């Protein structure tokens, strides 16, 4: 196993997870199986307690593991899946000695950070890494490790004095480390002392970095890279500079061109792993993939605007796997696309009262979109706006995909507005009111990768000739409700056919509405199954249906 | 004896000088006598030796120190005078100790960093805070330290510790620290890391701050300040937002707005300093002249264009003092200031066959302006360049003063194109070829401040008449050459009159040429006595030749 | 050049110099040439001001330098000969680059303590690394340096920073670091976490140690060991167990039994270095001679008691070149040393008066003693007591060496006490009393390597005898005054002949009394140039004529 640590820095946020993809990527393009961990410093077991406000968007595993943001970066990057081990939390490795000691596992010794945490770490990484994570049962050839918070904080501390006795317990040329740091630029000088603080922590902590990752406002200048190479033990070709670019597809072409594959090759000895011609073909195949969709980026022109319907749009990282899967089927219809960012709230009348700037910019933006979704969103608050906009797609045949509470909010629709029953509702909203045209049910979270399988009668669907017309459908679940199974047949009676259903039929997945060019609506969130090269179904024809070529795209998939 | 320590930051270059002369200019608006000593960390004695390529010009006190830029910042601030001892270095203060050990003045013992040199550094600091800085003969009641480079690095390890005794050789109340640190803002986001890292070298050395001066590129959102006021143990009202502003007269209103005078009033118990009504009427009576020129700088509109003819003009900070007296006389004028910044070699006609570019950018500049200085350079390799612009001014009737150098350029050029011997030159450009018509002649620096007096014949000049026709002018010097007083009499028979002199009479010290509008040149540098509110004669002389209402101007100088 | 840097630890005192010296000297074993350097991170330009109530006595150089106590423990552990420039002070180094920045050689650029004087710091080590210190004009093959202090200190972060770049600056595998460190033992258990806390500021300051040699009061138990091991990345090899031990020239052969010299020859390719099988023998051959001392220091028996007449007899180090002198004596006699210090001022009658206890004690020990050293002490106020110890060995023909002021008080005492002038003095305690029998009289000290030479009727004379009869001994001064040449032939008249002199025959160097077994005095300090395996002749001649076989001597020195 080769280890590859991503670190630390000046500041939190810095692009150590964009870094981390980059490189893992990278090496995979000379053929090699690469797996990924993230440690996170917080206390936290798994992230499906925390609510989107911090960290962003909570990630759903096929395991049903609600975890870390990072760990869909790898899942998208990579090619690859992971399960709930491959996210370490203080909370995880501490709640595993403490429950290890109960029992007695430690034959009466004190157990102390070091050496029982801090091997308690080292046993989990190897453990883990060596977890398949392919298509194939191969063990992984690399694993890449984000070091999560900053280097020098006391949460910190138990992680990076195991990743120094690592770096030990494994041999070198295993094991290196690259560093993300933050260069200022003040007065048109760039400020090398905040780097040079961030060197010395990780002196004093016991470790050497092999990479220093700049990120900047600019090109380093090269004079600016001598002084860093003065500073740290490092040569010039050890100093990547990483600016702000306006595109995230681009940065693994930037190291590419500033020899980091080169330099890794030679630093971690990996033209020593044994690899067929079969596997140094795949990674090439990998990199011209990658080159192909980065020019397609660059030379196309013509837009494509989305309207992302749904509450706190301003923090644009709680839907940020929404946001990738939108841009990936954007890049394969080659069209720029703008997501148009709408709050469901602002589009309720009442805003009008409250204040009509925002009441006013929300329908301007779901008026010039050329698509629409409905994201999949988290408390039931913002749901008489999300019915209007569903209500608006359906009226007017403009293109439309609803996620989770986006075939909700639909049927809820449908059922008050093409049914005729005014009330009817969202169960999660109003409960004890008891009103009778439940539209949700309850049928104890229903988590993770299971099956849907498509109805008989459905073959005529968009939403079934995007699925290749396969039997089943596997995606991933974080769901409490469904839709009620009594409203079902006269919903059907009415054209709003639920095409696709859990295997003992009680459970409502997916419908496509009769008639409407494109009116689609998944239980499941596609979101977390989207790859870089392969975009998700529901989003592909979405961003298809809103620029045309719907038939064009549904042709190129029955090949 | 009060002190302020102005220190540290997680970069070099963030704003302790404007931050340490505001503090200064602001508590003297409660009346009280403020000095100033900058600490610089380097090893050089003093900075003559150091060309302005590093740290921006050496400033020249009266003394003849040629001493650190930060010293220039303070006399102009506060409106003090200060000696080669205010500014402290590493190589003084080890030097002093070296001395003083090999003629025995510590008795036989073992001289150790702490406690004797961290103790003769203690010793400067109360020697040098009750030297007189003002007009009147009373010793000071605050010093500013400014603490240069950063907190943390091994150059500054002896002044921490030193300032660590000496908040206790010295009472609490008797000092305060403030801190300056940079927030960074990346992706919308205002990155708190840094200035915690910051605190804990503090911590780790010893010192806790009394105000954190927060430097960013926005307001500081108030969420925060709030965690800048949880991580290190201060209230709210002790961090100062001190964001990126146009320009830096503003900053005394920005920290008095911020209650930083209430604050410190509070922290060093000032009010239980003595002081009489008419110090307290001195120190408002500063602070409504503050809020006049800065009120007649933002609603100011007409604009002025000087010509700053000279090399390194893309490192500004070469400049610093002449821009300074360029902008407080631009003030007193009510004109905003545009400085066009011409390199002299460029102007000459090669640079046509070098890059046109380069070329027409200087001439362009140069028939743009309203005035024109040349502003007393270093090393002759322009003066063919300055030779052009000196004859442009003279053959068009264009505004001009000349600097030190600027005498010399303007005398040969006036020698090779109005007497007419076409060879005529600087000494210290040609020496060994010797040429008969040496315009330059050596008269072993002539140094810091000395007296010049006007030649009799010459009420006349506008030069004399700005000066308010007083007898003597006591002006800086920093030259080594003279005008040849062979060629004085065949200039004057030919208009270019030496209308001021050294009591000696060898040696020539203004001009005034008789009939255009304003051609004078000073062998001293009058930047070096400019002040906020009183700017530097000739340069105030330049801006109102330049604007129209030199005879206005004249007339108020008068009274 | 290889470098090994013996440093810092938990408390200074530790034994550095003691480890440094068997370095150097195990080193030696191989037959490569050995130098070495000390640090000291003390201001003092040398400690020739410096009182010996700090660190022990000054040491005299051939140059003159009066250098650190190290330098002597270096010149007799290893046979080598070393200038003022082998001891580095921080006044030295500071003083060395500010002299360098008023002359202009840094050419204008701001001078840093990083890089420029810690390359002064590297710059040095080479220049002086190179010189030649054994009786061949090679340059040496090793430099040994210790770090004075402790590692972490303010003083020694300049230091510490240079070593940080000399591991780089010159190859790895041509540097090597031991770092000495305190293991204390509490309730019969040996603590590690001081030497822990040790390896962390290593790290912090960004070296690495090849070595701890950990300095213990028992021999280390081997789970200590294993812990130190695990602590430190070094195998349980390179921990060197270096407990308190009642001799110092056995230290070798601990680091010999454990495997120092095998584990540095893989450590520093030592294998490499070019030797002849000449220098192969002269290895061993020292080894040998050393295990030879060693055996002869151990199965001894027969005791000599030596007194030590002096000032401070209880800081020992202010004798430590003498104390060493005569163990070399007595090592080359095969009799156990017992030096019986003796407080001169307590063998004045007046002490009965004050404290009968310290009178007694020094007269039953000044009766005991079979031979007499009066040791060239500093400061006049006990030369009354010390003329009672030279006229008590005079008049009872017990063994006399008097040195430097050893001459003085026995010329003084013979004057008083043999020619009957009974108030005849050192002027030096008198000065302007202007009595007309000035015994002492000033001759502006005469300082280092000088040539005496025997006057001619003094064959007969034992001193000229144990000096191999050679026409001129060549021996380190530092003194101020002379015997008066006037007192000369009035003294020689009652023989008490000066059997030699300076060339010019002014000065006064060596005497012997006529028919006393041994009454010698010398001007210059034989100490210093007293070597393990040949000691200084002077005080072989005391201990040989305290042991009898002063006559078995002479013959084995005349072959
Ligand atoms: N080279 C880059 N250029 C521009 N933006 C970048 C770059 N690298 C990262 N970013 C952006 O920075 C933001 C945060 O980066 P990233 O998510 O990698 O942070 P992090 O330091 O790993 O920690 P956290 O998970 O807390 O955000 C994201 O919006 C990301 O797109
Ligand atoms: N509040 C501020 N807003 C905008 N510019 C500022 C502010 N404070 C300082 N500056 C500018 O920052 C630059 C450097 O500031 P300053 O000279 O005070 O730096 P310093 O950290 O004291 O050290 P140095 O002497 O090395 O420059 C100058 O151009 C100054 O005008
Ligand atoms: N292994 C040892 N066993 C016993 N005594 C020792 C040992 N090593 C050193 N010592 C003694 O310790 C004392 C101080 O040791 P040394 O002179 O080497 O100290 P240091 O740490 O180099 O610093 P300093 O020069 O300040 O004394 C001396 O008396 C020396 O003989
Ligand atoms: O105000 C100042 C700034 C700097 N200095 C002295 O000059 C040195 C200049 O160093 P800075 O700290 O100004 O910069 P740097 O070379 O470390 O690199 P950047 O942060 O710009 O990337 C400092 O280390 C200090 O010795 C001062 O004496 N005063
Ligand atoms: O990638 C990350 C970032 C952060 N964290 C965890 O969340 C915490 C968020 O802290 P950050 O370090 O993200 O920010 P902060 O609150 O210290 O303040 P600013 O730098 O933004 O001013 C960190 O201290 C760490 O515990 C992670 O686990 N992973
Ligand atoms: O009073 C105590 C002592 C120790 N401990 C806990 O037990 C551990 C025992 O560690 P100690 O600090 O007692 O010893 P050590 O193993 O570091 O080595 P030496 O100093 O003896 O050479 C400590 O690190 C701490 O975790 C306590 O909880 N309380
Ligand atoms: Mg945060
Ligand atoms: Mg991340
Ligand atoms: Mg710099
Ligand atoms: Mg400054
Ligand atoms: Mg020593
Ligand atoms: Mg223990």
């Amino acid at each position: 196993m080769k280890y590859v640590v991503v670190s630390g820095g000046v500041i939190s946020g810095i692009g150590k997870g964009v870094l981390a993809s980059s490189t893992g990527m990278l090496l995979k393009t000379l053929g090699l199986k690469v797996t990924s961990i993230k440690i996170d410093p917080y206390m936290n077991i798994d992230a499906g307690t925390m609510s989107p406000l911090e960290h962003g968007e909570c990630f759903v595993l096929d395991d049903g593991g609600e975890t870390d943001l990072d760990l869909g970066n790898y899942e998208r990057y990579l090619g690859i899946t992971l399960s709930r081990d491959h996210n370490i939390t203080t909370g995880k490795i501490y709640s595993h000695v403490i429950s290890r000691e109960r029992r007695g596992d430690y034959l009466g010794k004190t157990v102390q950070i070091v050496p029982h945490l801090t091997n308690a770490i080292q046993d989990w990484i190897q453990r883990v890494s060596k977890i398949p994570v392919d298509d194939t049962g191969l063990e992984p050839d690399v694993c890449i490790i984000e070091l999560g918070g900053t280097v020098g904080d006391i949460e910190s501390a138990p992680f990076v004095e195991a990743l120094r006795q690592f770096q030990f317990e494994v041999g070198r040329e295993n094991f290196a480390l690259i560093h993300v740091s933050l260069v200022p630029v003040i007065h048109g000088e760039q400020k090398t002392k905040p780097t040079q603080a961030a060197i010395k922590d990780l002196r004093s902590l016991g470790l050497i970095p092999d990479m220093i990752a700049c990120r900047c406002s600019e090109e380093l200048n090269r004079s600016t890279i001598d002084k860093i190479a003065m500073f740290c033990h490092v040569g010039p070709e050890q100093v990547v500079n990483v600016h702000d670019v306006n595109s995230t597809y681009h940065v693994p072409l930037l190291l590419l061109k500033q020899h980091m594959i080169d330099y890794l090759h030679s630093r971690l000895k990996l033209g020593e792993v044994p690899l067929t011609l079969e596997d140094k073909e795949r990674g090439s195949q990998l990199l011209t993939n990658w080159e192909n969709m980065t020019k397609n980026l660059d030379d196309s022109d013509d837009v494509v605007k989305i309207a992302l319907v749904g509450k706190y749009t301003n923090l644009k990282d709680s839907y940020l796997s929404v946001t990738k899967s939108l841009e990936h089927a954007s890049m394969k219809c080659r069209r720029q696309l703008e997501i148009l960012w709408v709050e469901a709230s602002n589009l309720e009348p009442e805003t009008q009262e409250v204040d009509k700037n925002k009441f006013h910019d929300s329908w301007n933006k779901l008026s010039s979109a050329d698509g629409i979704l409905v994201p999949g969103g988290f408390g039931t608050r913002g749901i008489e706006g999300m019915i209007l906009a569903a209500k608006w797609a359906r009226e007017s045949g403009v293109p439309f995909l609803g996620v989770c509470l986006g075939l909700q909010v639909a049927a809820i629709e449908f059922a008050r507005n093409v049914i005729g029953r005014p009330n009817s509702s969202s169960t999660e909203f109003l409960d004890e009111t008891l009103l009778a045209p439940e539209d949700q049910v309850v049928i104890t979270m229903r988590l993770g990768l299971r099956p849907t399988i498509f109805q008989p009668n459905s073959e005529w669907s968009n939403i079934r000739k995007l699925y290749g017309e396969v039997n089943e459908v596997h995606e991933r679940h974080r769901h409490r409700y469904e839709i009620n199974p009594k409203i079902v047949n006269d919903m059907e009676s009415r054209g709003f056919i639920f095409v696709g259903k859990d295997e003992t039929g009680q459970r409502c997945e997916i419908f496509e509405l009769k008639g409407h060019p494109y009116y689609v609506g998944t239980q499941y969130h596609p979101e977390y199954t989207s790859k870089v090269l392969e975009p998700s179904r529901p989003f592909w024809g979405l961003v298809a249906a809103a620029s045309g070529t719907l038939g064009e795209v549904i042709k190129d998939i029955n090949l």
